[PDB]
């Protein structure tokens, strides 16, 4: 039937089974047995055994029916599947008439079922109705794996993915068993977590445009965070040596397959560290995560999609370590000289970009030309692996301690997956009449009260969650992505 | 003795090491034990017992310096402290002279220490510096403790607070491990957590308004998660939650703060009464889990005045808001509480007391205010659920299996402030009058089976387990106008 026609059908069975004097959506069902639980417990009984004695209550969504005196069921529960076998020779037909409480039931309607497990004659693991009673109705027609595939709708009703396509459920665990991970990770080594306010008063910095709110209560105008780095430092100072937070940040910029204007970050600041121990930290962590997944350290990623040929991605620690500047004079043949900024510098570098591969000027500041020339020179030598681009120019990285041997570079570490940029640490610049940019305002006074020597990380959590499910999309890692109505 | 002119000092001071050639902000110092590592370490040794074998590596903060060739500094680090005792019989002059080395030091100033493990001679767990480097200064005066008390320096400067104030430190240790026990309260029951987006479109409360650029729309920052933690319900997540920040634009006070921290679960079959022996079984379990007692004290009126014992031995007493409130008052409200006649007899019952009248005096208004003054303030020895509340009250809830009017309903006060909210969620799409939100109320006619939902307030229930009286005091930074 058409799909408008059968949902006024199951309207007016509801209100035509309340004039009836019948609740189609009871209050309580005590349900004795997950579908889980009832699979494992009941996995090795006989071709065709029988455990009539063993009563129990039990709960699901009905996601296919088959056809007399016999009728037959796919209950469906917390991602797994079991038959449903309602035989006329068990029926309880004191509570009931067994046609007319198995002939409303349509796919999608959530039952609660009292009866015995067995397994069929042909060796199907089933439960055996004596009563089953409707819990919930599925007005709907749902639709079929294929229904869902190339759509749109997999976003827009998320709930029909998880119900329908398997893959979409494993792929929202494993994001929680990464954060689930991560979270141990740091308070195994003596980390602490806090909240930051999402609100705050100076707008964004340098690289996005901020979303903009209004408070009623001071009549002012807010930001929302753009990062948790500022305050996460402010308790650095405060006496919290190890400190971290795991939480959405926001850049009220353009949508595409790895950008989110709201995504989930974590940060870490730890006291008296440096940048060595922000690699060997890096490497442990992504190694062990991987590990923790797969039992392997070698996982396989379709980079340019399930059409093409995948990858594999080696996680064995350790990873390449590749300066920035010194590696774009490598690869160029060139040597840009004493301060980056400078005209002679700044025409070199945009010298390279239209004589080499015509690839895309810019706005030209410096700062930009190097970022833009590392992404065409460096960000894809390695794919089999991930790898960091080290010793930013501090015209890159303010907030960035200067390099302790290298002048006009910074100790900035960027680990990179498959050409993105996944995680950002560097050590941080605690002196504050080095810091020009106070030469934001609670920030810098919290410096002038001393921040001890300290190493900070950034970790991008979607797009971990995206090489660790083999998505090409961050809309495919995220519940409920933000899509235009 | 100006402020300004002590930071222009210590700013010089900084100015005249980097002329000498000293960097005052050195990049790494290789740590070897921790201060409360070395508190562990070395607290049961002799008195005057000197291990001069074992030379350390400790960083920490200055506190406290007291004065001629014995000088005594407190080393505070990780919120526990250790006494720095520079003798110059240790002191290596090949690294620079004793006396200037020390004199520079001032209070609140970042070093790194190596020296050797020992007790001083009254006792005291010290280390013994045989160098000493300056690894951050503080180029301003500590405040003391008198000076963050009637003062609201403390929320504007939270690193002075946790600095100067050891039950500050406390007070933000205590929130985390009540989040902590919380997620493994729940993980291990099999819940599983996840993220809701913080803007959605539909969006009790004036919502906070922001311009998504590359939509070209307008959206709303979520004041709960509960539609969309039911649609994962409706996906198949039998046991969801999050937690995570709600904002309410409304005004700020003592209990309420526009930004807070809420934990939502969803709880797929499970009814009013699982709810309730949840409530029990958590608050129970983590206040033992907390202090090893189910009995805390708390300064209800401030900690000038006399603290009151809360014992939160289960079970609790659970109190019906609409019978509770007709027995004293000795009304009797009847079938529709919006009825003129009921809405009559509860305004005869505000004035009749003496009790200001909510304007505009709707019955669920009326209704929320006769439980304001007669009932959330019964049982405050203990927690206590009201329950039972009429639907007019609760859109969202379901309709109580039994007493007409009513719905499945408890929340959990303690001393007087709601800490809870939990219901039986209604799940007839037909019964939901709101649906006259949009994807919410379309998920709905796909199936919701019956669930409890329950709501958590995580910054009311960590000011009650840290003896706190405003929501302020358990947030870091309080968002205030600068
Ligand atoms: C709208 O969304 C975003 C926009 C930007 N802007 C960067 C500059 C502009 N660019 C120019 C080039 N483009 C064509 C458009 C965007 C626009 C604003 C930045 C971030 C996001 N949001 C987002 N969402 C998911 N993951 C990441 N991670 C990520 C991105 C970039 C670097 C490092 C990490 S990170 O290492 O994972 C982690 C440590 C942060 N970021
Ligand atoms: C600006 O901030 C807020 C405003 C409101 N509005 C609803 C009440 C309205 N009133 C009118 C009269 N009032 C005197 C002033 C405000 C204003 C808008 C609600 C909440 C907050 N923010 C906040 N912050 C910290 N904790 C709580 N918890 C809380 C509050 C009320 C109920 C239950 C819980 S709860 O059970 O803990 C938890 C499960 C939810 N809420
Ligand atoms: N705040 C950075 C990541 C962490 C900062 C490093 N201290 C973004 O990007
Ligand atoms: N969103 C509610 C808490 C959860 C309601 C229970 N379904 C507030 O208060």
């Amino acid at each position: 039937v058409d799909p408008r026609l059968y949902f006024e059908n199951r309207s007016k069975f509801i209100q035509d089974q309340k004039d009836k004097g019948i609740n189609p959506y009871p209050h309580k069902f005590e349900r004795t047995i997950s579908i889980p639980e009832f699979i494992e417990k009941y996995k090795d009984l006989g071709n065709g055994e029988h455990l009539e004695d063993t009563i129990l209550n039990i709960t699901g969504r009905i996601m296919r029916v088959s056809a007399q005196k016999l009728r037959f069921f796919d209950l469906v529960g917390d991602g797994e599947k079991i038959q449903v076998l309602a035989n006329y020779s068990f029926h309880n037909h004191e509570k009931g008439n067994f046609a007319e409480c198995y002939d409303k039931i349509r796919r999608g309607d959530i039952v609660g079922i009292v009866g015995f497990p067995g397994k069929s004659k042909k060796g199907e693991l089933s439960i055996f109705p004596k009563e089953t009673i409707l819990l919930s109705a599925c007005l709907h027609m749902l639709p079929m794996k294929y229904g869902l595939k190339d759509t749109e709708i997999r976003y827009r009703q998320r709930y029909l993915d998880l119900l329908i396509n398997e893959s979409s459920r494993h792929t929202f665990v494993t994001r929680t068993k990464i954060i689930n991970f991560l979270r141990n990770f740091l308070n195994e080594r003596g980390f602490f977590e806090v909240e930051t306010p999402m609100m705050n008063l100076i707008a964004g910095g340098a690289n996005a445009r901020p979303f903009i709110t209004h408070h009623n209560d001071l009549d002012l105008d807010l930001y929302l965070r753009i990062a948790t780095e500022l305050p996460l430092k402010m308790l650095i100072v405060g006496g919290i040596d190890k400190v971290y937070e795991i939480g959405k940040v926001f850049r009220n910029e353009g949508i595409d397959n790895t950008h989110n204007p709201e995504f989930t970050s974590c940060e870490f600041y730890w006291a008296y560290a440096d940048y060595n121990d922000l690699i060997k930290w890096s490497e442990d962590f992504f190694s062990q995560l991987v590990y923790h997944l797969f039992g392997t350290y070698k996982i396989s990623y379709n980079k340019d999609g399930p059409e093409n040929q995948p990858i594999e991605i080696d996680f064995t620690p350790p990873y390449p370590k590749v300066s920035i500047v010194e590696e774009i004079e490598k690869v160029t043949n060139t040597i840009l000289e004493q301060p980056f900024d400078s005209n002679e510098t700044i025409e070199k570098m945009i010298n390279i970009i239209k004589e080499h591969k015509i690839e895309l000027p810019n706005p030209p500041t410096a700062a930009k030309l190097l970022d833009q020339l590392a992404s065409h020179f460096i960000e894809n030598k390695y794919n089999d692996k991930p790898f960091f681009i080290v010793e930013h120019p501090q015209i890159m990285s303010p907030l960035a301690k200067y390099h302790r041997t290298k002048p006009g570079l910074t100790e900035r570490l960027e680990m990179f997956i498959c050409g993105k940029e996944v995680l950002n640490a560097y050590t941080e610049l605690n002196d504050p009449f080095k810091q020009k940019e106070c030469f934001d305002s609670a920030f810098c006074t919290s410096l002038e009260y001393g921040l001890p020597p300290t190493g900070g990380l950034g970790l991008g959590i979607d797009r971990i969650t995206m090489f660790l499910t083999n998505k090409n999309s961050i809309k495919d890692v995220i519940l409920f992505p933000t899509m235009r109505p």
